[PDB]
C-alpha cells in the first residue's frame, strides 16, 4: 500500500504549483476513520488543499463532484480506494469523463481507470514507489514526471 502523504507528495511533484485537490471518498469504506486525518496532515505537510466530498450511493457522486468544482475550484481529482462504490464502472466512468471535460487530471486507484482515461496511478515495489502514468492524457493536462521517476515509471 502506497500511504495517502506519500501519494500527495508525489502529486505535488507531478503536478508543480497545485492548490487544491478534491477527493471523492466512499463513506462505506473501511478505515475511514484512520484516512480522513490522514488527508488533513498530508495536507498541512504539502502545503496542498485537500476537499474530501463524501458518497454513501451512485446518485451522490454527481453532485459531489460538481460542488468540488464550483464551491472549492480543486484542480485535480483524486481516488484513494475502490472496494465498493468507487468499483462500480457508473461511478467511475462519470468521474472520468466529467474531471476530463473539466481538463483535471485524476489521480486513480489501479491501472483500470488509467485505461479508460485516467491520468496517474502507483504501486508499492521492493524499491519503493513506482509510477504508472497514461502519458498522453497525463501530458495534455500539465503533468510533468520529474526526472528522479522517470526510471521507476511506467507508461500504460
Ligand atoms: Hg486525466
Amino acid at each position: 500500500e502506497v500511504t495517502p502523504i506519500q501519494q500527495l507528495f508525489l502529486i505535488k511533484e507531478l503536478k508543480p504549483g497545485i492548490a487544491r485537490i478534491g477527493v471523492i471518498w466512499d463513506k462505506n469504506a473501511a478505515n475511514r476513520d484512520e484516512v480522513l486525518p490522514q488527508l488533513q496532515r498530508a495536507s498541512a505537510a504539502t502545503g496542498i488543499k485537500v476537499v474530501v466530498a463524501e458518497v454513501a450511493s451512485l446518485q451522490e457522486v454527481a453532485p459531489q463532484f460538481r460542488t468540488l468544482l464550483r464551491d472549492h475550484q480543486v484542480e485535480a481529482l483524486w481516488v484513494l480506494e475502490e472496494s465498493g462504490l468507487l468499483g462500480q464502472a457508473a461511478a467511475r466512468s462519470f468521474l472520468i469523463k466529467n474531471a476530463t471535460q473539466a481538463g483535471m487530471p485524476v489521480f486513480a486507484p489501479s491501472e483500470t481507470w488509467l485505461k479508460e482515461g485516467a491520468c496517474v496511478t502507483w504501486r508499492k515495489d521492493a524499491e519503493g514507489i513506482r509510477l504508472v502514468v497514461n502519458k498522453a492524457v497525463a501530458e495534455a493536462m500539465g503533468i510533468t514526471i520529474p526526472a528522479k521517476y522517470q526510471d521507476r515509471t511506467a507508461f500504460l
